[PDB]
């Protein structure tokens, strides 16, 4: 049926900061739906048009269940996302229909921008915290400050944990411990301490049952217990693992590529907010985190572009190759702040929009304004030719360095 490149889509080489993987093209070249090699065995089919993904996305056939997997990936492909039956009606990514209409019920509110937006000021001195450590630590070594270990990530962990109230003092430790969670949450094997970080997040939870203050926690707590009656300590930590996970891991691939390209010198030294945000717009564009939408599978067979899909076919969207059409961007490889301002599947479509969009953007935002405030002589301690990032498997994109003089 489908055109085939008998190849994993989530290979990837060290690749230059200018580049995107190759198998993109192909898939692209081959056609709108094509087969190719699932990691752990098996077919899986590409979506590579960004109409055509869009409409699967909000297509009810193509679902979360991670029970339609082949067997061969059950403890196997750690980016299956599997939680015990019993905890995936509190996991958004593995419902569709009323289950996870209710969870987006549920976070909707916690999430609402304005009560971000009051917390601007709290993110601004988190990052300038950790940028002027960095700084003050690199004047002291001699040597230039990573900003990967140093800062991308402990910047959005910093910023979620402190908005559900979870209160963290090592960022390096609390990071190790939410990922082995999240992993044994997301079906995976068998000491990271993770009791320690369990302990905080049982706190904020506790916090958030006896104080009608307003934090997300609080907001989260209520919305579960009404929707579901009756919540759990258990459950109310489980949730909010999850949104650490994903609000520091996601968040922060993305930060190295938008600091990268900040420190490069590619935004004009008296940029406007509008410019900002722009630059930022297209980063985003440009260097998406997450290469393919999770794993969805045809609930029935179903025709999709001229193929027809198996029932249980695993399919992805292909959000990097889809943002980077020639076809729909004019010259896609090129960084390009004032391109006409056009859509990407940066965050996805349909029902499963990332939550975070707003933070995420608040985060970048104010994170380049502390930079251009309090760090104007920024710059990238090697050339940006040199730089270079990789993922392996499922997991987020990443540089595999950021070597900058802060000052
Ligand atoms: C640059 C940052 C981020 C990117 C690029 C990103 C990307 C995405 C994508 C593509 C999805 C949809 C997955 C699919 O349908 O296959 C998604 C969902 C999600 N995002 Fe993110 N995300 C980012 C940041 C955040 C942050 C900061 C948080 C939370 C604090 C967050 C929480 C979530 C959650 C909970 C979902 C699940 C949606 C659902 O299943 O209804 N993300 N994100
Ligand atoms: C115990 O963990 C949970 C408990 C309840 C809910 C969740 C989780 C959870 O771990 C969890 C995640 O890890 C992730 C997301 C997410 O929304 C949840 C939950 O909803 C959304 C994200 O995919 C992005 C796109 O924002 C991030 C993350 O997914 C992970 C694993 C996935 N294979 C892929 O590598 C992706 C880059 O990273």
């Amino acid at each position: 049926e489908a055109p085939r490149v008998a190849v994993d889509p989530f290979a990837c080489p060290m690749m230059t900061m200018q580049r995107k993987p190759e198998v993109h093209d192909a898939f692209r070249e081959a056609g709108p739906v094509v087969e190719v090699n699932a990691p752990a065995g098996g077919p899986a089919w590409v979506i590579t048009d960004d109409a055509l993904a869009r409409e699967v996305l909000a297509d009810p056939r193509f679902v979360k269940d991670p029970d339609l997997a082949p067997a061969a990936w059950r403890g196997v492909d750690d980016g299956l996302d599997i939680p015990v039956p019993e905890l995936r009606p509190f996991t958004l990514i593995a419902v569709d229909g009323e289950a996870h209409r209710r969870l987006r019920r549920i976070h909707a509110p916690a999430f609402n921008p304005r009560r971000l937006a009051e917390r601007t000021d709290r993110i601004a001195a988190i990052a300038g915290r950790l940028l002027t450590e960095l700084a003050d630590a690199s004047g002291r070594s001699g040597k230039p400050a990573e900003l990967i270990g140093g800062f991308a990530y402990h910047f959005p962990l910093l910023v979620i944990c402190e908005l559900l109230g979870v209160p963290v003092t090592d960022p390096a430790m609390a990071r190790e411990a939410v990922s082995v969670l999240k992993a044994l949450g997301l079906g995976g094997p068998q000491v990271p301490d993770t009791s320690a970080l369990e302990s905080l997040l049982l706190e904020a939870v506790h916090s958030a049952r006896r104080n009608d203050t307003p934090t997300m926690t609080r907001v989260l707590y209520e919305r579960a217990q009404a929707e579901f009656g009756s919540v759990s300590d258990d459950q109310l930590v489980y949730m909010i693992t999850g949104l650490i996970f994903a609000g520091h891991d996601t968040t922060g691939s993305f930060l190295g590529f938008l600091l990268a390209e900040v420190l490069a010198g590619r935004l004009a030294a008296d940029a406007d907010e509008d410019a900002v945000s722009r630059f930022v717009e297209e980063a985003l564009r440009y260097h998406p985190p997450v290469p393919y939408t999770l794993w969805r599978f045809a609930a029935t067979e179903v025709t999709i572009g001229g193929v027809r899909l198996p029932r249980g076919a695993p399919v992805l969207v292909d959000i990097e190759g889809t943002n980077t059409d020639g076809r729909h961007h004019d010259a896609p490889h090129a960084f390009h702040p004032d391109r006409p301002s056009w859509r990407r599947l940066t965050f996805g479509d349909g029902p499963h929009y990332c939550i975070g969009e707003q933070l995420a953007q608040l985060e970048s935002r104010t994170m380049i304004g502390v930079l251009r405030s309090r760090f104007p002589e920024a710059r990238l301690a090697v050339p940006y030719d040199e730089l270079r990032w990789c993922r392996k498997g499922a997991q987020t994109a990443r540089l595999t360095e950021l070597p900058v003089w802060l000052r």
